[PDB]
């Protein structure tokens, strides 16, 4: 019996910031004074687009105030105009406590789209930038062994350029921004922008500006208390092809951006996507930690060397990973295994949820009790379907397990 997923309206994005979607405002080897102070750096990337022009919206959000989101943008272009007036530019910015700022920062059941399936085969990609150092994975005290640092050298150069670590990193970056914020200025509308940092193919330095959020007060007494945000996001995707996918934002167009192409240069619209939402402490500290995505991934590898090791008495590390008993990838390649391993642990992390939490575990129970049947051939299932309401990354996981089951 397949699981029955739920009938009703498409599920819609609920991350804490745009995945595939995202644009990114980009500065190389950057030497100005102030580099690597998050302002300053944004300005500079914000210097670099001259396609700005009078914005509007596009895709009204049906259940906020729209106005407030327009001149929401209105008032971050304005402030950051003022600091390029100030001769100093400060290190920090805090937002006049405008009638908009203080409204949007707070003074069902549905099917399965097809989007979250396209977010995670775009997470599971390559890009042609590097978003970690070699030594990135690990804590370790000592010095690392031969073999682990082996299969270490092995897993990094798989996923270093991968889409996922970009999320990671990204996600690391906003949320130590936004928890130290958070603490460093608990009464201020601060201005944070999103910002990563990736090094290209040729080796260059490179900083990247997503778009920004603005804080409200912070007075975070314990793990779960909230502090409320807007984030202002930068993309090209048009949010008219998939409205249902974008049902808690407010979408403007804000700019055109001159672009290569298959076809030559061609001019797009630049849209901002702007939703209230917010975070907890504790959720923050978890994203400040999604480097251990990577660690947690590479063990599950690791796990599977050591059983092929421990069958062939003998140190497979090379043999698996140069793909030299076995005649092949499922995936393709184990580069796409080591990606879609991490593409699944991240995926976990920016899509936490309790409906994650009791999918998983029951079914798993699920699992082993049908692969027992087939290798020697109601209850649970209320335990497991209970987890499938609206959730897009629960949904897709119980379609996948849905194929587990016909195969
Ligand atoms: Cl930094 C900034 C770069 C561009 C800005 C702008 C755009 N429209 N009005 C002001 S502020």
């Amino acid at each position: 019996r397949p699981l029955r997923l739920p009938d009703g309206p498409p599920c819609s994005q609920r991350s804490k910031f745009l995945l595939m979607d995202a644009l990114k405002l980009s500065i190389e080897d950057p030497s100005h004074e102030g580099e690597g102070i998050p302002l300053y750096d944004a300005i500079k990337c914000m210097r670099t687009f001259f396609g700005w022009k009078e914005p509007n919206v596009v895709k009204p959000h049906e259940k906020g105030i729209n106005p407030n989101y327009l001149l929401s943008w209105k008032q971050v272009l304005a402030e950051l105009q003022d600091i390029e007036n100030e001769e100093k530019i400060p290190r920090t910015k805090n937002m006049k406590k405008t009638s908009q700022l203080k409204w949007a920062l707070g003074e069902e059941l549905r099917s399965l789209a097809s989007w979250i399936q396209n977010e995670f085969n775009k997470a599971c990609e390559l890009t042609d930038s590097s978003w970690i150092e070699l030594d990135e994975i690990g804590e370790d005290a000592a010095p690392i062994e031969h073999i682990a640092s082996m299969r270490r050298n092995y897993f990094t150069a798989e996923v270093s350029h991968c889409r996922a670590t970009e999320y990671i990193m990204k996600g690391v970056y906003i949320n130590t921004a936004l928890l130290n914020a958070s603490c460093a200025a608990m009464d201020d509308f601060q201005l944070i922008p999103m910002i990563s940092k990736c090094r290209t193919k040729e080796g260059r330095r490179k900083t990247n500006l997503y778009g920004f959020i603005i804080k409200g007060r912070s007075h975070l007494r314990n793990d779960t208390d909230v502090v409320n945000f807007v984030s202002m996001e930068f993309s090209l995707t048009d949010p008219r092809l998939e409205p249902h996918k974008w049902e808690k934002y407010c979408v403007l167009e804000v700019g055109d951006m001159l672009l290569r192409s298959a076809i030559g240069h061609v001019s797009r619209p630049m849209f901002l996507y702007v939703r209230t939402n917010g975070t907890s402490k504790i959720k923050m500290k978890w994203g400040m930690e999604m480097r251990r995505c990577l660690l947690q991934s590479l063990q599950q590898i690791e796990s599977m060397i050591e059983a092929e090791s421990s069958v062939k008495e003998k140190d497979m590390t090379k043999e698996f990973f140069e793909n030299k008993s076995p005649k092949g990838v499922e995936e393709g390649s184990i580069g796409k295994v080591c990606r879609t391993l991490l593409a699944k642990s991240v995926f976990n992390s920016l899509y936490a949820s309790p409906q994650l939490e009791g999918f998983s575990a029951e079914s798993r129970k699920l699992l082993l009790i049908v692969q027992a049947l087939r290798d020697n051939l109601g209850g649970l299932y209320e335990a497991i379907e209970e987890c499938l309401i609206n959730d897009p990354w629960v949904l897709l996981n119980a379609s996948w397990f849905n194929s587990f089951l016909t195969h």
